[PDB]
C-alpha cells in the first residue's frame, strides 16, 4: 500500500487511525464495480461468514450463498447434521428464497415464533404440499395462543409460477397487501417465495455456485484428534471449502494438522490461522495452506488481550500478512474487528482478499439463535464466542482442565428495525465498498488494492463527520 | 526486549501502550509452562501481596503461601503480633485448609458474620476438639440472633482421614450437598477442610516452603529510627525474607539503612524500593540490596502525580530498572498498577521477576477488612493506603508534623460473586501468564523474557476486543 | 530544563503531558526545603493571587500577605478604594488574624450572614471596643432571624494577651469548646483572634512584609488613557508591585506604557504581560519590565481558543520564556491552568519564578463573592473572568463599540467541606511544592529548577494513579 | 420458672441494665445496645461495674475486636438506696 509523505507513526494502526484519500477517477456508478474475489473461494462479494454456532446456520448459509457470500460451517459439529445442512444448502434454488412453512394442526404460538426465522414477514401454510394461505403477525394478534392454524383467517396470497422474470413479480406485487409473491412448480407445489426486495436484489447479486451449479458451503475443523480423517469425512460430506481454526496458528500442531490434510490432496482450498506476523504466514503457506486467516485480539467476544496482553492492532497486521502472502503468491483474509463497511473496505484496500465478519451477523433473523425482546419491546439477539473449541486440547481430570479454561463471553446485540435480515446487511455493506471503489477510481477489488493510497489521522480525526451510530 | 521496527515513541509507556506479538511455539497446553521465580524469593508463582494493612492478614499470608505465593506484613506492626502471625502461617498444613470454628455457645450473628472470613461457605462447630456439626448461611436464615450455636440445625458433613488423596476426596463430595469435607486427625480432632476445588487446585499449585517444608512469610521495615535493630528482630521472629520500603527510595537514608541491615549478615533476601530509574537501582544493588522494588506513582491509593507531578509510567520504569539490574545481576519487582493479568505478564515480559499485587485482593473474603454490603447489597470492602508510614519521620508538634502529612486516600473494591476468593483471582493471573507464555513460546519466565516481542499501540488499540469489564 | 532521552514529541506540552522524574535526594523532610522567591517580589512562597475583582478582595489580601503570598488588585477599581483597602492590610497584624466584629443591635440574620466571612467560623461581639461574647452557627440556629444579637445567648471565650507564644494559645485551646482565641490589647480592646490551626500556621509561614514591616500589596493597571499617571498614583498609594495586563502583551501600545511607566523611575518591580513566546518576553524585558507574566488561553474563563483559535499549551510556554528571561535576566509568571498543585511544582520546574493563582481561590470564604447553596445545600460561589477590562478601548457609540465585545464568562467554584478557608488551599499546595522539591532533592526553588528532569507521557500516563478528584 | 424467678427478683426502683464482658464481641455488644431503653450497657467483671459502652464508642471500630478494646467510658454511680 501507499500512505502520504511523513506518515510513518511509531505504532500500530487500526481501522480508526486510517484513511482513504480520493484520487482520480473513471468509474460512473457503484454497478461498474466488480466485486469477485480472485482467491479461489468462489465468493463473488468479499463477505465470510465466521465459524460460530451463534452465526453460522441453515438459513444464514442459505442467504448468505444466495447472494454471492460463504458461511463457514462450526468445528466439532457432528458430521450427520453437518451432511443434514449441506443437502438443504445444495438442494435450494438460486433466485427463490425459501419461505416458512406451516401446517393447519400447528399451533398459534408455534406460528407466532416461527415468524421471525425469516426476513420475509410471513409463513406459508402447506397442505399435501400446496399452499393454502398466509400467515402474518396482524393474523395472530387477538387470536388465542392454543388455537389452531386453520382457526387463522388465511390470507390472500399472490401466485407466479416458477421461472418468471423477477421484473414481472414486482410488478404484480405493486399494489398487494402482502408483499410475498409464491412460486408453485408446474405440478403445482410450493417452490418458494419472493419478494419485491428480492427481485431486485436478484439482478444484482450473482450467487456463488460450485461446478454443479449449486450453492456453496464451507466446512471447519480444529487441531486436536486426527485432522485428516475429519477433513476427508467434511471433503467427502460436500464441502466446498475446508478451514483450520485454532487460537495460535504459528504452533507445531497447527503446522502439522496442514501437512497431514494437504497429504490427503482433497483438492479444496484450505484456510489456516490465524497469525499476526509475516513469518507465521510464511510458516503455513509452506505447510501447504492456500489462504492463511489474519487476526488474534480484535473479535468481538475475544479476551486475549485482557487476559494476556497478547494482540496486535488489526490493520498493521492485514497489511504485513498480506504482503508477505502476496510475496509467496498465497492470500490472506481479514478475520474479526468489523462494525462498519468502513472496516471492511479498509481490510480490502489493505491487501485483504476476503473479510470474515463474525458477531455483527449474530443480530439478525438468520443467525441460529432465538430471538429476544428486551425491557423495552426491543428485539435482540444473544451471541456468544466459540471459547475452548478454539483452543488445543474421570470427572476430575475434566475439571483440572476446565480450571484453567477460558470462559464463554457473551453480549446482546440489537435488530435494526429497518435492517433485520441479514441482507440488508450485505447491501449496506456492498454499498460501502462499492462507493469507496468509486472514489478510488477502481473497477475490482485489485485495482483497489493497486490505487489506493492512505492516510493517519488522530483521535479528533476519526469523530470527524456524522455522529457515528 | 525487543520491539517492533520503527516503533521507537517519543514518550514513556504505560500498561495500555504495549501489546504481545505471538511468535513460533512449541508449547502444547498451559500446564508445560513452569512459573517458578528465580530472584531467591522462593515463590512458585510470580504473585506477591504488598505490604498494606487493609491486604495482608493472617487467613490471605496462608492462603498466598498454600499456593505458592508470598505476603509481606505490613511495617510498623507489633513485634508480637508478628510472632503470632509467623507461628500460626507455619503451623499450617501444605494440604488442607483451616476452616472456621465455631463453639455450641457462640451466638447466631457471630457465626454469620464469621461464615464470610472464608472462602470454603460453610463453618465448623468444634466440641472438645471434636467436629460435631456445620453451619452454612441457609441454617442461620430465619433464626433468631441471639440464639446460640446449639439450637442452629447442624448439617452432616462427609469426613476423610487426613493423608487421603485429593482425588478421592474429589470423589465422595461429587453428590455432597455441602461442598466441603473435613479433615480429622488419627487422634479424631480437627485437622482442616478441603473442597473440591481445593482438592483439584492442590495438583496444580506446589505450595512456597522454606528449608523446614513450612509456609513462607516476609515483613517489611521502614527507614526510621534503628533499622538494623528491628530487621534482626524479625530476622529472629521467623521471617523468611525483608523489605525496606519508602516513598522515595533514592535517598541516603534509604542507602543507610541498606548498609545497615546488610551489615548484621542475616542471609535472607532484601528487597529495597522505589525507584524508577536506572541510577536509583545501581546505588541500591551496590548499597547491598539483592532485590530492588520499583514503581512511584501507579499505586491505586498513590496520589504524587495528583500532590507533585512526580512519578513515571510502569512499563518503561520497569524495563529501564529491570536491564540496569541484570547488567549488575540483580532483580526487580513490579509494584502497583496491576488491575488485570495482562498487567502482571507485561510486568514478567518487561523483565520482572516479581508483580507485587496490591489493592486488587483488598476486595477478597481473605482480605483483614471487615465485609460491607451496598445500598444494592451488593459485597464490598474498604481499602486504603500506607500513607505517612511511608515517610521520613508534645500535642503542638504532633500537630505541626500532621499539617503536612498526605491524607489517607480510600476506595470500595467490590467483591466478584464468581471470584469471591483470592484463591479464584490467583487462578485467574496464573492462567493468564501461562496463556502468555503459550502465546509467546516459551517455558518458564527467563525465556519468557528472552523471546517476547514488543509492540506500541494508540488509544483505539487498547479498545479494540471484547469491552473490558 | 532536561527532558530523557528520546522524548521529543512534535507537539507542544501542556501539565497534563509531564511528568517529574525522580533523583537522588539527601533532603529529609519537607521543612528544610526553601521557597522564597528570588524575583524582588517579596513573596516567600510562589503563590500570586490574580487580579479578578471576584478573588482579590481586603480579607483575601490580608490572608495571603500573612501567610507569605501577594495579591495582585484588579485594575480599573476606584483610587478611594485602593486607598483604604491599602491602609486596612498595611494596618493589620503579622501573627493574629483580624476576626469578624458585631455590634450587640445588629440583626441575627447580619450575623449569620457575616459568620461566613471568614475560616474562624465564629465572630466576636464588640461593645465600647470591649469583646463581650461569641456569636457562632449554633447559637443562631432556632431564633427568630430579625431578634437583636444581645438576645442571643452568647458564649465564654477564651482570652490571651497580645505577644503571647502561639504555644500556649495552641495549649488553652485543647479542651476549648470554640476552637478560637480572642487577643486583648494591654489596654483591654480587641487586637484580633487566633486558632489552633492559625497558631500552628504562624510558625511555619513567614509574613512577606516589605522595609516597614508591613504586609505587602499590589495593584493592577490597563494600557488605555494615561498610563503613567494612574502608574504614579497608585504608587504614591502604597503599591508594593505594579502589574500591567492586557489580552495582548505582544503590541506597541504595551510596549509604549512600558516605557512610560519606567521613565518615572517609581523604583517598584514591573509587571507585563501576557506573552507565550520568547520574542514577545524580549521585547517586554528590552521596554523595561522586570517581570514577564506568561499565559494567553490557559485562564479558566478565557474564551480565545475557542473564538479565534489562538492560544498556546501553558508548559512549552512557560519553559520558553523562562529560558528567554533567564538569558536576558529577567523573570516570569505563569498565570492560568492552575487546578491541582501538581500545576504549580510543574510550572516552578519549568522556570517560572511565581505562579499566579486565579479562579481556583475564588472558592473560599475570603473570596468577595457572596457564598451561595446549591440545591443539596452544599455551598458554591459564583466566579467570573475580567473580560472588556484586559482588552484594548453617546448611548450609540456605546453600543456599537459593545456589539463585539466579548461575554462575561461565569461558572460555579464548590467549597471543599474540608478546605474551606483559603489557608487550607495554601498548605495544600505548599505541601506539594515542599514534597516534589524533596522527590528531586533540591532545597530550594532555583536548585529545583536546576537539577529537575522532565518526561512526556501519553493519554493513559495520566490517568494512572489515584482517581483525580 | 425462669421468667417468673427473674421478675420476681428484680428491683422495685432500679433498672436492670444490658450486661457485658470484656472478652465479648463489639458486634454483640452493639445488638445487645437496643435491647433496653437506657441507651447504654454496662461493662461486668467478676460482679464489678468498670466501665460503660454506647452506641459512640462500638462506631467506627472492627466489629470482631474486644469489649475490652472499646475506650469504656466513665459513670456517675450512687449507692442503693439513695433518694
Ligand atoms: N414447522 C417448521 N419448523 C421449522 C421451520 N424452520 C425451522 N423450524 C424448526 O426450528 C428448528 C430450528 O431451526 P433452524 O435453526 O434449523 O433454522 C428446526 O429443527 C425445526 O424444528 C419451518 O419453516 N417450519
Ligand atoms: N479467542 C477467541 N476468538 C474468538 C472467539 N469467538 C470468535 N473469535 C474470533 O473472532 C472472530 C469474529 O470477530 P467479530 O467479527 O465478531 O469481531 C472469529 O472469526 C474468531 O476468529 C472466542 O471465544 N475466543
Ligand atoms: N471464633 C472464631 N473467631 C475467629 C475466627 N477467625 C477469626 N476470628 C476472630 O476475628 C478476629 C480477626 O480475624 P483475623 O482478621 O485475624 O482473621 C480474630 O482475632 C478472632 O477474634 C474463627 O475461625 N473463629
Ligand atoms: N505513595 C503511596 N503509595 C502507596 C500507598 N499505599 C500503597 N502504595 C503503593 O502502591 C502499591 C500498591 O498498588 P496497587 O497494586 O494497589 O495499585 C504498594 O505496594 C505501594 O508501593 C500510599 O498510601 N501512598
Ligand atoms: N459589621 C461588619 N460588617 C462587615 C464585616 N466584614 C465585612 N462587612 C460588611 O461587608 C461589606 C463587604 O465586605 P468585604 O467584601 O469588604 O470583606 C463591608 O463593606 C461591610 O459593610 C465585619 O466584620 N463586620
Ligand atoms: N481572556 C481572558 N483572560 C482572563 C479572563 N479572566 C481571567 N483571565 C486570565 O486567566 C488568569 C486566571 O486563570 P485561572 O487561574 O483562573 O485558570 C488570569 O490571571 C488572567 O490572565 C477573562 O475574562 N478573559
Ligand atoms: N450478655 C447478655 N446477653 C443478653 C442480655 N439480655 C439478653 N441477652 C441474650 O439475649 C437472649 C434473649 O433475650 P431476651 O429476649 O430473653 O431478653 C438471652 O437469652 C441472652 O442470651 C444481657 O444483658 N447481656
Amino acid at each position: 500500500v501507499r500512505f502520504l509523505d511523513g506518515h510513518t507513526p511509531a505504532y500500530d494502526l487500526t481501522y480508526n487511525d486510517v484513511f482513504v484519500v480520493p484520487g482520480r477517477s473513471d468509474v460512473a456508478s457503484r454497478f461498474d464495480v466488480d466485486l469477485s474475489t480472485v482467491d479461489g473461494s468462489g465468493t463473488t462479494i468479499p463477505v465470510v461468514v465466521a465459524n460460530m454456532t451463534a452465526v453460522a446456520g441453515r438459513r444464514m448459509a442459505e442467504t448468505v450463498a444466495r447472494r454471492g457470500g460463504i458461511v463457514v460451517l462450526p468445528q466439532d459439529l457432528p458430521i450427520t447434521a453437518v451432511s443434514e445442512t449441506v443437502d438443504f444448502v445444495k438442494s435450494r434454488d438460486l433466485v427463490v428464497d425459501t419461505p416458512v412453512t406451516l401446517s393447519p394442526e400447528d399451533s398459534v404460538s408455534d406460528a407466532n415464533a416461527l415468524l421471525h426465522k425469516r426476513a420475509h414477514g410471513a409463513a406459508v401454510v402447506v397442505f399435501e404440499g400446496r399452499p393454502i394461505g398466509l400467515v402474518t403477525e396482524a393474523n395472530c394478534a387477538g387470536v388465542d395462543r392454543f388455537a389452531r392454524v386453520r382457526d387463522i383467517a388465511l390470507s390472500d396470497f399472490v401466485t407466479a409460477p416458477v421461472g418468471t422474470d423477477p421484473r414481472e413479480v414486482f410488478d404484480l406485487l405493486e399494489h398487494a397487501p402482502i408483499d410475498v409473491a409464491v412460486m408453485t412448480a408446474p405440478d403445482g407445489t410450493l417452490a418458494g417465495v419472493l419478494t419485491r426486495t428480492g427481485a431486485i436484489r436478484a439482478g444484482i447479486y450473482t450467487p456463488a455456485v460450485d461446478a454443479k451449479g449449486r450453492l456453496r458451503i464451507a466446512a471447519a475443523v480444529g487441531i486436536n484428534g486426527d485432522v485428516g480423517a475429519k477433513a476427508q469425512a467434511l471433503a467427502e460430506a460436500g464441502a466446498d471449502l475446508l478451514v483450520i481454526d485454532t487460537a495460535h496458528g504459528h504452533q507445531a500442531k497447527m503446522l502439522d494438522a496442514i501437512k497431514a490434510v494437504a497429504s490427503l490432496d482433497l483438492g479444496l482450498p484450505l484456510v489456516a490461522g490465524n497469525v499476526v506476523s509475516a513469518e507465521g504466514t510464511r510458516d503455513l503457506i509452506e505447510a501447504g495452506a492456500s489462504i492463511v486467516k489474519v487476526g488474534v485480539g480484535p473479535g468481538a467476544m475475544c479476551t486475549t488481550r485482557m487476559m494476556t496482553g497478547v494482540g496486535r492492532p488489526q490493520f498493521s497486521a492485514v497489511v504485513e500478512c498480506a504482503a508477505a502472502a502476496r510475496q509467496l503468491g498465497g492470500h490472506v483474509w481479514a478475520d474479526g474487528g468489523v462494525r462498519h463497511p468502513r472496516d471492511v473496505a479498509l481490510a480490502l484496500a489493505a491487501g485483504a482478499s476476503n473479510v470474515m465478519i463474525g458477531s455483527w451477523f449474530a443480530g439478525t433473523y438468520e443467525s441460529p439463535g432465538d430471538l429476544l425482546f428486551d425491557r423495552d419491546d426491543r428485539p435482540y439477539k444473544e451471541s456468544y464466542g466459540m471459547a475452548s473449541k478454539r483452543a488445543v486440547a474421570s470427572s476430575f481430570d475434566r475439571a483440572r482442565k476446565g480450571l484453567f479454561e477460558e470462559g464463554i463471553s457473551t453480549s446482546r446485540m440489537s435488530l435494526d428495525p429497518a435492517r433485520g435480515g441479514v441482507e440488508d446487511l450485505l447491501d449496506h455493506i456492498t454499498s460501502g465498498v462499492r462507493s469507496t471503489c468509486t472514489y478510488v477510481g477502481a473497477a475490482n477489488l485489485p485495482e483497489l488494492h493497486e490505487k489506493v493510497v492512505l492516510g493517519v489521522q488522530s483521535a479528533a480525526g476519526f469523530a470527524e463527520g456524522h455522529p457515528l451510530p
